[PDB]
This record gives structure tokens, C-alpha cells and sequence, in this order.
């Protein structure tokens, strides 16, 4: 039985002013990396325990002593996104409706079907960069986001964001990152009820109005018209869970579309852009993937199959996910009074944090070489160990749309490497702009295509 190692402090409020930065997950591994496996971080009100190491993270994660946690962020993310499959508790009645629901709709299997709206927006892409002039560069977290956002939204409810023809976002879209920003920003403020931020709670006010009139019409103007089309939206009206017997209820539709709205334009885009950024500093992985993409993706339109045989551009997207997980962070809490690693008394609804970019740095799994960019350490699935990997979260509460991502950044990701050569022109020094996730800011490249049709 150990006392747990605890960061520097500011009188009053404890830790809470380490908080008070732009890049807070990036500040809580650089305190991990001083103070080891699990650090106490507390603040006048609340007590969070930071776990970094598999053998630690790999008890967090057994899901007979924790359960998921809402984290502040989650519970503020939670007055937009409501009892939604990501800001539900694992025992309100609609987490486990939702999932059984959902779940066939995000399956292996169920990717064949919106294969051919995700190569609708890859074409897009490629068609925006084949078109850029000699002197012009690519930005390359804002065009992968516009590709996420648009993806999810064809799948999602058949409507067609069109954020390749144009500079300004979507009303919902403007509206969305500023209640996200709002939420990240509300759990460093020591007086949530100071007079300075009104104006901000007014705004947030505004912005989920916004999110929910627009999302409510979506919803009712699909039940008007009978329309049977293959998304997300028709299978949410026309499922049933099979345990209750009952379709998801208007409103919850409501918050399942915006948050699959939320991980499209916060998540994969993040990860298409990191898995750019380490083949232009790495070209020997870059010739390697881009010799697959050649050798696979034989025919102007990728199929579905063929996505599929892309195993290297896989291994670079999974390396990419270990670096830089591009949603760091899950929270726990335990189920009874337990024992952490047999050191680390708990109580009964004890919070613990798992920081993913850690975990993924933990060398007495690794090995010795964990900064180093490697898709080869995925070259054979079955040599990577029980907890060491976790981008998608853990258990009954891991990611439900991972296949969905991974196929949309495999198919995206295959059709770069076919069609360009790339740049890193500016020599780019990495810089980690985080909202609810991870991106490369100001990530820039040119391309040279190589000139096969479309
Ligand atoms: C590379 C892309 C993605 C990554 C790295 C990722 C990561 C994660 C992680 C870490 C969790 C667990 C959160 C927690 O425990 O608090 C999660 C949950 C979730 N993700 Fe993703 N996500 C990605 C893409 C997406 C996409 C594209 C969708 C849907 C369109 C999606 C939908 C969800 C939902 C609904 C949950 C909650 C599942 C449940 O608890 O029932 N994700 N994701
Ligand atoms: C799905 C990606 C979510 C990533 C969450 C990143 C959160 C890192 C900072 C952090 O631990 N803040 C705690 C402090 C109190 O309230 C929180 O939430």
C-alpha cells in the first residue's frame, strides 16, 4: 500500500490551475512521464487518478470492478449530445437499447453498404488536389475534415454538408465546435457562476438551439416523406431492440445523430491527418504503402474488396493511432471498494483517467523503441499483447464505430497514395492543436500527381 505521487499545487485550488492551457492532454502526459504509472490530481470538488501503464491500465479495464465514467468534459459534451450512445451511463435504459440497435448498422458486414457513398466523398478529394495549380499547397486537417464531416453526413442521414464548395462551415457545423469548445473550456473555471462568463453561457444556449432545431427537422422531414434510404437514419426509424421490444424514441435519434456528427469531424480526420504527417517524415514507409496502393487499387473506382486487401496501409494507420491516439483520454470509475495493482486503495465511484498516449509509450511492453515511427510492429496482429492498444476504447464501451473509421481512412488513405506523390515542402515541425481530439495545426504539404485518371 503506496501513496500516490500528486503535481505541483496553487494554494487553495490544489491542482486546478494546471488546467488552465491549450494543451491539456498534452501537459498530463508530460506530468506522467515525471511522476510514472498513476498520479492524484485534485481540485476544490473532485479527485481524478491518471493511469499510464498497461499493468495498471489493464486492471481499469476489467469490466467486473470499473465501469465507464463521464468525465466533466462528457458531462458538459452531455447537454448536446444527451443519452447518446457516448454521453449515456452503461446502466441508463437507453446505452444498452441504442446499442443493440445500432450495432448491426456498424458491423463489418454493414461497411459494403456505404462503401460506395464513402468513394463519393474520397472522389471529392482527389478530384480538389488533381485541380490545385502548380504554386498552391494542401492544408491537410482542413480537407481531411471536410472529407470526415461529409462522409458521416451522407451515411449518417443522406444529407450532403458540400465542405468542399466552400471556405465557411455549415450553420451546425459553426455551431457544434463552439458548444465543444464551450465544454472543454468550463471544467478549469474555479467560479463557473462569475459574472464575466455570461456571455458564454448564453452562446451555448444558442448553439445547442441551433444543433437541435436543425437536427429535429432532419428527423421529421425523413418521417413526412416514407424515404427508405441505406443510412444510419433509417435504420434507427425502422429498428428495434430486441430486450425492450422498442424503437429508439425521436429525441434520442436527436443526440445519436449528433454525436456520430461529433466523431466524424473530430476524430477520423484527426488520424487521416497524423497517418499523413509520419509518411512524409518517414519515406521508406511512404514507398511501402504507396507500392501497395498501386498493386491493389487497380481500377478507377476502389471496390470494397479491395479496401480490404490493404493490410500496410492499415499497419501504418494502427502506428499512427499508437503515437498519437486522436481521442487520448477514457474515464472509469469503480464499480466497489478494490485494490489498484496492489498498492492503490479505491473507493466505491473512485474516478480514474486512462491517458491512451501513454499506455502506447509503455516500453516493458513495447520495448525500448516506443518514439519511433514502425507499422511493421503490427505486421503480425497476434504479437501485440492483451491492453497495450486501446485507440478505441475498452469493452462493452469501445468505439462503436471503428470499423466505420478504419474503413473510411483505409479507403481514403489507399486513394492518396495511388494518386500523388507527396511533399513535406515547409518542413514541418509537428504542433497539437486539441479540441475534443488530437490534430496536426497548420500541417501543410504539395502534391504531385501521378496522373491516373479517376
Ligand atoms: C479514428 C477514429 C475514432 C477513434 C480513435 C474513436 C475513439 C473512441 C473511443 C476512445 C471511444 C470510447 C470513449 C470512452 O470510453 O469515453 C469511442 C466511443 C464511441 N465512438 Fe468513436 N472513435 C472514432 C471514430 C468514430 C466514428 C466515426 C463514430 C461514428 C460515426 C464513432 C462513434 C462512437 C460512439 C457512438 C461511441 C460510444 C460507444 C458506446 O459507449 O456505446 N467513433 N470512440
Ligand atoms: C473522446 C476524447 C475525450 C478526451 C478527453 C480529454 C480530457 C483531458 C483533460 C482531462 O482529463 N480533464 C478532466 C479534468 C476534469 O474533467 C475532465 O474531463
Amino acid at each position: 500500500i503506496k501513496e500516490m505521487p500528486q503535481p505541483k499545487t496553487f494554494g487553495e485550488l490544489k491542482n486546478l490551475p494546471l488546467l488552465n492551457t491549450d494543451k491539456v492532454v498534452q501537459a498530463l502526459m508530460k506530468i506522467a512521464d515525471e511522476l510514472g504509472e498513476i498520479f492524484k490530481f485534485e481540485a476544490p470538488g473532485w479527485v481524478l487518478r491518471y493511469l499510464s501503464s498497461q499493468r495498471l491500465i489493464k486492471e481499469a479495464c476489467d469490466e467486473s470492478r470499473f465501469d465507464k465514467n463521464l468525465s466533466g468534459v462528457l458531462k458538459f459534451v452531455r447537454d448536446f449530445a444527451g443519452d447518446g450512445l457516448f454521453t449515456s451511463w452503461t446502466h441508463e435504459k437507453n446505452w444498452k437499447k441504442a446499442h443493440n440497435i445500432l450495432l448491426p448498422s456498424f458491423s463489418q458486414q454493414a461497411m459494403k453498404g456505404y462503401h460506395a457513398m464513402m468513394v463519393d466523398i474520397a472522389v471529392q478529394l482527389v478530384q480538389k488536389w488533381e485541380r490545385l495549380n502548380a504554386d498552391e499547397h494542401i492544408e491537410v486537417p482542413e480537407d481531411m475534415t471536410r472529407l470526415t464531416l461529409d462522409t458521416i453526413g451522407l451515411c449518417g442521414f443522406n444529407y450532403r454538408f458540400n465542405s468542399f464548395y466552400r471556405d465557411q462551415p455549415h450553420p451546425f457545423i459553426t455551431s457544434m465546435v463552439r458548444a465543444l469548445d464551450e465544454a472543454m473550456n468550463k471544467p478549469q473555471r474555479a467560479n463557473p457562476d462569475d459574472p464575466a462568463y455570461d456571455e458564454n453561457k448564453r452562446q451555448f444556449q444558442e448553439d445547442i438551439k441551433v444543433m437541435n432545431d436543425l437536427v429535429d427537422k432532419i428527423i421529421a422531414d425523413r418521417k413526412a416523406s416514407g424515404e427508405q434510404s441505406d443510412d444510419l437514419l433509417t435504420h434507427m426509424l425502422n429498428g428495434k431492440d430486441p430486450e425492450t421490444g422498442e424503437p429508439l424514441d425521436d429525441e434520442n435519434i436527436r443526440y445519436q445523430i449528433i454525436t456520430f456528427l461529433i466523431a466524424g469531424h473530430e476524430t477520423t480526420s484527426g488520424l487521416l491527418s497524423f497517418a499523413l504527417y509520419f509518411l512524409v517524415k518517414n519515406p521508406h514507409v511512404l514507398q511501402k504503402a504507396a507500392e501497395e496502393a498501386a498493386r491493389v487499387l487497380v481500377d478507377p473506382v476502389p471496390s470494397y474488396k479491395q479496401v480490404k486487401q490493404l493490410k500496410y496501409v492499415g499497419m501504418v494507420l494502427n502506428e499512427a493511432l499508437r503515437l498519437w491516439p486522436t481521442a487520448p483520454a477514457f474515464s472509469l470509475y469503480a464499480k466497489e471498494d478494490t485494490v489498484l495493482g496492489g498498492e492503490y486503495p479505491l473507493e466505491k465511484g473512485d474516478e480514474l483517467m486512462v491517458l491512451i498516449p501513454q499506455l502506447h509509450r509503455d516500453k516493458t511492453i513495447w520495448g525500448d523503441d516506443v518514439e519511433e515511427f514502425r507499422p511493421e510492429r503490427f505486421e503480425n496482429p497476434s504479437a501485440i499483447p492483451q491492453h497495450a492498444f486501446k485507440p478505441f476504447g475498452n469493452g462493452q464501451r469501445a468505439c462503436i464505430g471503428q470499423q466505420f473509421a478504419l474503413h473510411e481512412a483505409t479507403l481514403v488513405l489507399g486513394m492518396m497514395l495511388k494518386h500523388f506523390d507527396f511533399e513535406d515542402h515547409t518542413n514541418y515541425e509537428l504542433d497539437i492543436k486539441e479540441t475534443l481530439t488530437l490534430k496536426p495545426e497548420g500541417f501543410v504539404v504539395k502534391a504531385k500527381s501521378k496522373k491516373i485518371p479517376l
